[PDB]
C-alpha cells in the first residue's frame, strides 16, 4: 500500500510550556508562522505525497465523473420581494457560483443582477452578506476573496444594476442594515492591524466596531456609533425595527445564543446619526437571547431562551420593561425546539420548529399567539424562507436526505391559504425510492438516547459488510438536519455504502440543555456518544470496523480525530475537514477566542484539565495492543481558512506522522491536504467541492479496498 515515504519535519524539542504545573511540549509549534519558508516547505512537501495517493486509483475519476453529472442539476433560492421587484438565486447546475437574478413581477422575465463568476478565473470570488435598502432600490453586497471571512462591502443601484463608487474596508463578523431614510447603512469592522489581514493570516480579531456609512461618501468619513474599548470580544450587530424607527443592538460576547439587547429610537437622536447613539440598555447583560422578530409601537416581539431552553416568543414593551411585566406570546413547548419566528403580512407569524430532528412549520395570530395553520412537510428540513412584515405572501424551501427539495409559495392574502409547489427538481440518476431513511435512538454510555439518522438502499442484509460513512458535529447549538447531498448519495449507490448521521450532544436539537450536555467539562460526552454511534452501527450489523469511516468538519473534525485518538480499534477510515486540534492554543488565533463559550479556555486551571484529555494534538498515542493501529486518516484544510487556521492541521498531522506514522505495525496512511485560494468552507466554487469530494471518497475507496458498482 504505502509506496512513499513521510517528509522530515524538525522537532523543536526546547517548545516547553507550563500550563498551571502541567509542562507540555510543543515540538511543531514552528508550523503556527504560515509564513515561514520551513512552514510552506511543510506544506508543499505532505501536499507532494498526498496528491499521488489519492490520484492513483481510477476510482478517484470515476467518481469526479459521477458526481459531475448528478451533482449538475438546477440549484434555485426562494424568491425574495424588495421594493417592486423580486429576486432569487439560481446555479443552472455546474457554476462556480450561483447567480442573482431580479424580476419586475412574479411573471416577468428575468435578468442577471450579479453574478459572481466573471469576478475570477476560479470562482474564487464569492457573495458573502447582503442587503438592500428599506425601498428595494439600493443594494449593498459583501465578497470574500479565496474563501477568507475578511469581506469587503460594495453597493449598487438597483434600476439599472448601476455600480457605485462605494467601498467598505475591514468587515467581518458584521451586520448589514439600512437605516429606512436610504441615507446609509450599519455594519461592523475591526481596527487597522500590521501585517495581512486577507485570510492566511493569524491574527486575533479584537475591537470590532459598529460604523454607519452615508451612502455617496468616503469610509474615512463614516459615523462611529457604538464601541467597547473595556471589553476587546464584545462584537455589536444592529439591525433595524420593521417600522424604521429602533436601531437595536445585539451584543455578543462568545458563541452561547445569549445576547445584551440595547436600543436606539432614532426620532429621538438630537440631530440625526453623527456619533455615539443614545443607547437605552433594555437588556444589559448575557443571560439569555433576545432575537428581534417584529414590533406594533412600543411592544416588542422576541424570540428568547431566557429559562426556556426549547425557545418561546415573549413580548416586551419598551414602556414597561421589567421581566415580571413580559407577556409569554407562544410559550416554550416541552420538547420541540422552536428555531426561527418570521413576522409577514403584518399580523401572522411563521413559527419553525425541530421536533426529532425534523422540521415543522406553522402559521400563528401576532395578537394572541395562536396557532391558525400547519405547513404540511415530508421528513426533512427548511432550507430557506422569505417573507418580511409588509409582504403578503411566503416562500419556503425543503430538503431531505432523498430529494433535492420544492420550494413551496403561499400567498397570504387568500382567506384560504394553499400552499402550492413553487419550483421542484428531480436529479436524474438517483432514484429516491431505492433507498429508505430510518430514524432510531441509541443509548450512550450514561443512558441518554441519541438520535441517528441511517439511509441506506432497501433491502440490505445487515450482515456487517456494508462500508458506513459516519458523521456527526456535536456542538454550538448546531443542528445537524437532513439535507440532500449527492455526494453521499453517490457513496450508497456506487460504493454500496450506508450513511449515518449521529445527532450527538452539544448540537440543539433538543434544545440549550442538549448543547450544554455537550460543552465544556461535559465535552467528553459528544465522543461517547459518537463512539456508541459507531458501536450501534457495528452491533446491528450495519457495517463492521475495518468498513466503517467517519467524518466531520471544525468542531466536528475535532470530533472525528478524538475518536481516533481514543478508539482506533473502532474504526477504519476517518476524514477530518478544517478542524480544531490544539485545544489549547485555539483560542490565540483569529476568532478562535469566541468558542471557548463551547471547549473553556487552557488559560483557565479547571478548564486545562479538561481539554488536556481530549486535545487531538496531545492524545496521540500509539495503541496499546500489537494487532491495533491508527485508522487510515485525512485531514483536509486550505490556506485560507481564517476560521479556524491551518496550523491546527499542521501540528496534528506532524504529530501523527512522528509518533504513529513511524510505528512498524502503521500501515495505514495518516495524510493531509491543503488547498490554495479556498478557506473554511463558505463561498466554495462548485468546481473545488467536486475534487473536494472526489478526494474524500478516493481516500476512502483505496483504504478500504472498496469496488465501484456501475
Ligand atoms: C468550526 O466549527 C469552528 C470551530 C469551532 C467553532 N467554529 C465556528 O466556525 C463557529 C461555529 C459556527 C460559527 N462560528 C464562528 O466562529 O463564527 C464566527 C463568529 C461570529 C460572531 C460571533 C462569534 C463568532
Amino acid at each position: 500500500m504505502l509506496s512513499f515515504q513521510y517528509p522530515d519535519v524538525y522537532r523543536d524539542e526546547t517548545a516547553i510550556q507550563d500550563y498551571h504545573g502541567h509542562k507540555v511540549c510543543d515540538p511543531y509549534a514552528w508550523l503556527e508562522d504560515p509564513d515561514s519558508e520551513q512552514t510552506k516547505a511543510f506544506v508543499e512537501a505532505q501536499n507532494k505525497i498526498t496528491v499521488p495517493f489519492l490520484e492513483q486509483c481510477p476510482i478517484r475519476g470515476l467518481y469526479k465523473e459521477r458526481m459531475t453529472e448528478l451533482y449538475d442539476y438546477p440549484k434555485y433560492s426562494c424568491h425574495f420581494k424588495k421594493g417592486k421587484r423580486y429576486f432569487y438565486f439560481y446555479n443552472t447546475g455546474l457554476q462556480n457560483q450561483r447567480v442573482l437574478y431580479v424580476q419586475d413581477s412574479l411573471e416577468g422575465e428575468a435578468r442577471v443582477f450579479l453574478d459572481p463568476n466573471i469576478l475570477s478565473d476560479d470562482g474564487t470570488v464569492a457573495l458573502r452578506g447582503y442587503a438592500f435598502s428599506e425601498d428595494g432600490e439600493y443594494f449593498a453586497y459583501g465578497l470574500s476573496a479565496s474563501g477568507s471571512d475578511w469581506v469587503t462591502i460594495k453597493f449598487m443601484k438597483v434600476d439599472g444594476a448601476k455600480e457605485l463608487p462605494d467601498v467598505l474596508e475591514r468587515v467581518k463578523f458584521s451586520c448589514m442594515a439600512w437605516t429606512h431614510d436610504g441615507k446609509g447603512m450599519f455594519y461592523n469592522a475591526y481596527p487597522q492591524q500590521d501585517g495581512k489581514s486577507d485570510g492566511t493570516e493569524t491574527s486575533t480579531n479584537l475591537h470590532q466596531k459598529l460604523y454607519y456609512h452615508v451612502l455617496g461618501t468616503d469610509q474615512s468619513e463614516d459615523i462611529l456609533c457604538a464601541e467597547f474599548p473595556d471589553e476587546p470580544k464584545w462584537m455589536g450587530g444592529a439591525e433595524l425595527s420593521d417600522d424604521g424607527r429602533y436601531v437595536l443592538l445585539s451584543i455578543r460576547e462568545g458563541c452561547d445564543p445569549v445576547n445584551r439587547l440595547w436600543y436606539c429610537d432614532l426620532q429621538q437622536e438630537s440631530n440625526g446619526i453623527t456619533g455615539i447613539l443614545k443607547w437605552v440598555k433594555l437588556i444589559d447583560n448575557f443571560e439569555g437571547e433576545y432575537d428581534y422578530v417584529t414590533n406594533e409601537g412600543t411592544v416588542f416581539t422576541f424570540k428568547t431562551n431566557r429559562h426556556s431552553p426549547n425557545y418561546r416568543l415573549i413580548n416586551i414593551d419598551f414602556t414597561d420593561p421589567e421581566e415580571s411585566k413580559w407577556k409569554v406570546l407562544v410559550p416554550e413547548h416541552e420538547k420541540d425546539v422552536l428555531e426561527w419566528v418570521a413576522c409577514v403580512r403584518s399580523n401572522f407569524l411563521v413559527l419553525c420548529y425541530l421536533h426529532d430532528v425534523k422540521n415543522t412549520l406553522q402559521l400563528h395570530d401576532l395578537a394572541t399567539g395562536a396557532l391558525l395553520k400547519i405547513f404540511p412537510l415530508e421528513v426533512g428540513s427548511v432550507v430557506g424562507y422569505s417573507g418580511q412584515k409588509k409582504d403578503t405572501e411566503i416562500f419556503y424551501q425543503f430538503t431531505s436526505f432523498l430529494s433535492p427539495g420544492i420550494i413551496y409559495h403561499c400567498d397570504l392574502t387568500k382567506e384560504e391559504l394553499e400552499p402550492r409547489v413553487f419550483r421542484e427538481v428531480t436529479v436524474k440518476g438517483i432514484d429516491a425510492s431505492d433507498y429508505q431513511t430510518v430514524q432510531i435512538f441509541y443509548p450512550s454510555k450514561d443512558g441518554t438516547k441519541i438520535p441517528m439518522f441511517i439511509v441506506h438502499k432497501k433491502g440490505i442484509k445487515l450482515d456487517g459488510s456494508h462500508p458506513a460513512f459516519l458523521y456527526g458535529f456535536g456542538g454550538f447549538n448546531i443542528s445537524i438536519t437532513p439535507n440532500y447531498s449527492v455526494s453521499r448519495l453517490i457513496f450508497v449507490r456506487h460504493m454500496g455504502g450506508v450513511l449515518a448521521v449521529a445527532n450527538i450532544r452539544g448540537g440543539g436539537e433538543y434544545g440549550e440543555t442538549w448543547h450544554k450536555g455537550g460543552i465544556l467539562a461535559n465535552k467528553q460526552n459528544c465522543f461517547d456518544d459518537f463512539q456508541c454511534a459507531a458501536e450501534y452501527l457495528i452491533k446491528e450489523g450495519y457495517t463492521s470496523p475495518k468498513r466503517l469511516t467517519i467524518n466531520g468538519g471544525s468542531n466536528g473534525g475535532l470530533l472525528v480525530a478524538t475518536c481516533a485518538n481514543q478508539r482506533p480499534d473502532l474504526f477504519g477510515c476517518v476524514i477530518a475537514q478544517v478542524g480544531v486540534m490544539d485545544m489549547l492554543k485555539f483560542h490565540k488565533y483569529t476568532i478562535g477566542h469566541a468558542w471557548t463559550t463551547d471547549y473553556g479556555c487552557s488559560d483557565s486551571k479547571q478548564h486545562f484539565e479538561w481539554l488536556i484529555k481530549y486535545s487531538p494534538l496531545h492524545n496521540v498515542k500509539l495503541p496499546e495492543a500489537d494487532d491495533i493501529q491508527y485508522p487510515s486518516m485525512l485531514l483536509l484544510t486550505a490556506d485560507h481558512d481564517d476560521r479556524v487556521v491551518p496550523l491546527h492541521s499542521l501540528k496534528f498531522i506532524a504529530t501523527l506522522q512522528y509518533i504513529v506514522g513511524r510505528s512498524r505495525k502503521q500501515n495505514n496512511p495518516l495524510l493531509i491536504h491543503v488547498d490554495t485560494k479556498a478557506g473554511h468552507g463558505a463561498g466554495k466554487p462548485t468546481a473545488k467541492v467536486i475534487e473536494e469530494v472526489s478526494d474524500m471518497f478516493a481516500f476512502i475507496a483505496r483504504c478500504l479496498n472498496i469496488d465501484w458498482i456501475p
